[PDB]
């Protein structure tokens, strides 16, 4: 195994549940300051997608290849953004970053000649830009309408 | 709303961050050090569950009276159990602690003559006894077994 | 039985009866006055649910227990709230100080040593947070959008 | 619109509403003083009556054709009939003044041409002699025996 | 664990044994030298419920907070009361004390601060009141028919 | 009626309510302290069993011939055995004590020239012995296995 | 076509075809020898995989990109690993190798720039890790209990 690409899963793991620990936070804000409970049960899908399947397939693999799992999280939310649209915003850009690391880790496994690893991060760099996606789709509506309770019956539907 | 039940249930959320976090690891462990896949899912189920349910009713809870939530984790697992055994009395310890802070949580309501605070509480006080049972009867088997495929035979059907 | 707890349990079915009669008429004046029938609707739902089990359940709990029930009411609605916003505004003020009331009849049982008091004063307990969270979801519409239909529509899917 | 049958109509539904609220007393004293249970569901579905649907066809109506809801309340019990035969005996009294009430506003709507309201009123011209006709039965039992529970269980069958 | 509690709750095991078994010679009596079958199987459903969930809740909430079981067993029948009424009557009474020992039970779980056991007692809090009316229930029809036929007969109705 | 099978049924009354308030007490200790709560719901079914119809069946009985019931009960569970296999061998010692109180019971029947009650003790006859070989084969697993586990599991099958 | 992907190939068919002839000789000495029916199912079941699709998929593979297939095949069991736990460590071995020459594969594939065959071998690379995590798992088994029958029961459910 590789020790590099053990290192950097264990960065991306680490990423995962601080991000999905930030998002949890998000999704309470959006509904009980912004008032837009939809945009909060989107945030929170995404913190649940990435403190579930996200992390766990990390774990997982290790178990399969002789990989050593690390925790180590530190994560504090201090400020909140000032609204809704600029709260989505603050998520398409942690989005965007995550999309940065796993193309990172996947150079590094054809570095390497760890095809397995290439292989397992393939569904990251997949999910990476369908995430990111998702993202945006919701960042579009607060440059589509003035009406919060219109862009939040636009949510209900984008589910 | 009070500041201190305020308090005190921003702490038991950062409290079921954290040990979710330390039991998905514990979990992970588990199954790869200790050959012991069912007590590894045993106790995955249990990191899910904190980091599910137990910390999503106190943001939910906030959202009704006016609290704020804080979002502030530290968590690092740097020493593991050299065994199973000690692995899962580890478990044992952690979630008894988790029965002493519920109970200075109901105290503190019925002090404030915060009613809403004491009823809220009520799930936990009882989930922390049944959590804590569930974990007991497994450090049960390895005082009844010697053999661990016995043990993880037994695991299985207490799901 | 305590007679503080039979008066304080007579003033609570008194407060329902009257504040179910003021919400009919509110109810009514929603949809005919301000041409919102949905939050008619939804105002309406609360009025029978004042003047249905949370009567009732008061004077079933006296028949079991010994007390007596008083039928004392007096209500008349002599001025109405100016438009719709300030409607369901008003009927957010009164439920938050039926809360009040639900956490002092809480505070006697205990008082009293009669915890068959404070069980059953439980539900009131719980329905007291939940009938103002639904009101306040209600009156976080009007400052969410500006268009009465808009609304209305959210209204519709929120029962 | 006619004033006087507005008049009329906001008269009978104070009675409606107050009707409502001496018979859902009377059901709770039939079934706690009086240990007839079943005369009580009897008389408390009375209750729900008139402070159901009798209330809400005239409020409804009222939104139809402009009219306008008054909210005057006032009802205190503070005599109880000595046993269940005088019990309901005053409720059918309570029923028979209905019926003169109802036969003023008939009248009164076909003096001002006003068909719709002579139409509306229909409803309770019958309703009227069919409530009378349930409560006269109900008074019917106490005059055709002497033993409480042979009238309890034939009232469990006329619902 | 709360050594009081622990004695407290080892007494009510103790009295709903005792009871439980005084019931059942009761509902033999009732149905055997008073000729109510009905009224006996009233009394042995009681029977039944003393000596099924009402002790061993106790005892499966003992397993999980570490109290001990204490079995200590006396009961004679050495009178029965002398007619059916009397019979349900002295049941009624049992009943009664029940409650009061409930109360102190809680009341005493709340000066230890044991919220798992305020918990616990909670449904027996409840239990003891719907047991209390289901007998005052049976109580009643002695006082409202003088035909142990036609009491009997209404007692098959409520079970 | 015999006085003489009257007192021998009113004392095998008395054994079956003892003895199953001894096996409820053996059924908590095989769980609690001896980590077998198979074990333990085992022998709470037969607590159940002599509590249950091994009971009323002699009630239902007396009440048919014209018999007396005599409630005189006194049991104190003031030692338990040391391990498992001693509990449940304690239990079969116990169980064979009740086929020589039952065959006693048959032979003075025969000789009273009393058929009604030869007939009645016939199922106790046959249960005794099927209750025993249930016992045994429990018994049989501890000098089968050295593992707890094992019998346990061996245990959930025989039900 | 490449050469020497067509060569790389043509031997990883000739190694699952040889391996799958010495899995199908090792399965039937692990049932035979060993008394372990289901280790000696489980190892059948790889045998049929390596001369299942493991070997039709490069020839058909073949047949769309213009590569030839070569059969030339060579294998001799000359001796047997001494017991089961050997004898499934000999396998964990093998599997392991299999992991190298898929890498190999891989890493050729990407220096010809034949992506089509890069993507061929994805399936591979995945099953090789997967293969040796089911084999990994059953060597677990022989370190967590020295009871074969122990061992055997846990792979009956590991299929
Ligand atoms: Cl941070
Ligand atoms: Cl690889
Ligand atoms: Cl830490
Ligand atoms: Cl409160
Ligand atoms: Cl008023
Ligand atoms: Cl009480
Ligand atoms: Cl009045
Ligand atoms: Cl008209
Ligand atoms: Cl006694
Ligand atoms: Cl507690
Ligand atoms: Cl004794
Ligand atoms: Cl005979
Ligand atoms: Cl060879
Ligand atoms: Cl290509
Ligand atoms: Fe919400
Ligand atoms: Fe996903
Ligand atoms: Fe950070
Ligand atoms: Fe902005
Ligand atoms: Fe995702
Ligand atoms: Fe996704
Ligand atoms: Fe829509
Ligand atoms: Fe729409
Ligand atoms: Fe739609
Ligand atoms: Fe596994
Ligand atoms: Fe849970
Ligand atoms: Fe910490
Ligand atoms: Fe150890
Ligand atoms: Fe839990
Ligand atoms: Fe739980
Ligand atoms: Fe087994
Ligand atoms: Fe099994
Ligand atoms: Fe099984
Ligand atoms: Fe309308
Ligand atoms: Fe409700
Ligand atoms: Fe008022
Ligand atoms: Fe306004
Ligand atoms: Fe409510
Ligand atoms: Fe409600
Ligand atoms: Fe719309
Ligand atoms: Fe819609
Ligand atoms: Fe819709
Ligand atoms: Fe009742
Ligand atoms: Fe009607
Ligand atoms: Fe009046
Ligand atoms: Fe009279
Ligand atoms: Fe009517
Ligand atoms: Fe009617
Ligand atoms: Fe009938
Ligand atoms: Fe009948
Ligand atoms: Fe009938
Ligand atoms: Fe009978
Ligand atoms: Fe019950
Ligand atoms: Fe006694
Ligand atoms: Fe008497
Ligand atoms: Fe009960
Ligand atoms: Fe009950
Ligand atoms: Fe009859
Ligand atoms: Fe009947
Ligand atoms: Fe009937
Ligand atoms: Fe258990
Ligand atoms: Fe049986
Ligand atoms: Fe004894
Ligand atoms: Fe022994
Ligand atoms: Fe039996
Ligand atoms: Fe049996
Ligand atoms: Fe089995
Ligand atoms: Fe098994
Ligand atoms: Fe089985
Ligand atoms: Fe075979
Ligand atoms: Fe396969
Ligand atoms: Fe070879
Ligand atoms: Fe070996
Ligand atoms: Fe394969
Ligand atoms: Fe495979
Ligand atoms: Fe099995
Ligand atoms: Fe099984
Ligand atoms: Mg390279
Ligand atoms: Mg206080
Ligand atoms: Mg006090
Ligand atoms: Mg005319
Ligand atoms: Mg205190
Ligand atoms: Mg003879
Ligand atoms: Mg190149």
């Amino acid at each position: 195994k590789s020790n590099k690409i053990n290192d950097a899963l264990n960065q991306h793991y680490k990423l995962n549940v601080e991000l999905g620990l930030v998002y949890a936070h998000y999704a309470h804000v959006a509904d009980d300051e912004f008032d837009m409970p939809y945009l909060g049960k989107f945030i929170q899908h995404l913190s649940e997608d990435k403190l579930g399947v996200h992390k766990e397939y990390i774990s997982d693999y290790f178990k399969r290849n002789g990989m050593k799992l690390k925790t180590d999280v530190s994560v504090a939310v201090k400020s909140i953004p000032s609204d809704a649209k600029a709260l989505i915003q603050e998520v398409y850009a942690r989005e965007n970053e995550v999309r940065d690391h796993v193309k990172a880790i996947a150079k590094l496994a054809l570095a390497e000649d760890d095809y397995e690893s290439f292989y397992f991060i393939q569904w990251y760099v997949r999910d990476g830009l369908k995430d990111l996606t998702e993202v945006d789709d919701v960042v579009k509506l607060f440059n589509s309408s003035n009406d919060k309770l219109i862009i939040e019956e636009t949510i209900k539907e984008m589910v």
